[PDB]
């Protein structure tokens, strides 16, 4: 499913993402926007290392979820990567939270550094009632 901007903002807020490990909702919005365009079905195969990025936050199979086909991969979120392809994003959010509990925090996603860090991300949550 492709979420509408404010629909996603409130969906993430209800799932407890607002200020999680000090990360604002607008930061998460910017991340989902640049990672998948708010598409829970988004997928990207990385031919270089044989891994795949899954769902709305494009979480990688090498370390976070298990798809059974990534060489020497781990499953830190303890989830089948299929769970990251559901319209319901509760599991993807649980995993995104797991990712940010590590040292890097939101910096785990290079796209956040590229397109959200030190950027004006207000626009992502304006008018959403969050």
């Amino acid at each position: 499913k492709y979420f509408e901007r404010c629909e996603l903002a409130r969906t993430l807020k209800r799932l407890g993402m607002d200020g999680y490990r000090g990360i604002s909702l607008a930061n998460w919005m910017c991340l989902a926007k640049w990672e998948s365009g708010y598409n829970t079905r988004a997928t990207n195969y990385n031919a270089g290392d044989r891994s795949t990025d899954y769902g709305i936050f494009q979480i990688n199979s090498r370390y976070w979820c298990n798809d059974g086909k990534t060489p020497g991969a781990v499953n830190a979120c303890h989830l089948s990567c299929s769970a990251l392809l559901q319209d319901n994003i509760a599991d993807a959010v649980a995993c995104a939270k797991r990712v940010v509990r590590d040292p890097q925090g939101i910096r785990a996603w290079v796209a956040w550094r590229n397109r959200c860090q030190n950027r004006d991300v207000r626009q992502y949550v304006q008018g959403c009632g969050v």
